């Protein structure tokens, strides 16, 4: 089993703070969860959703840093 990573936030690329999370392949089921679900980068926070599924793939989704007005 292998385990791929994508973005399911519009127009944001995975950074590779998350890509560094991707579980190694299982060998010959259930994924291997990363070993955090939150990466914080400089731009904001991305947050584990699930996987999908062998191949199983899992979607990280991105909020902005806040911002003070």
């Amino acid at each position: 089993a292998m385990h791929e990573f994508v973005s399911g936030t519009p127009g944001k690329e995975l950074p590779q703070e998350v890509k560094d999370l991707l579980p190694a392949d299982q060998t010959d089921s259930t994924p291997t969860q990363p070993s955090k679900t939150e990466v914080k980068t400089a731009e904001g926070t991305w947050s584990f959703k699930s996987y999908d599924k062998v191949h199983f793939v899992g979607t990280w989704e991105f909020t902005p840093a806040p911002t003070y007005k």
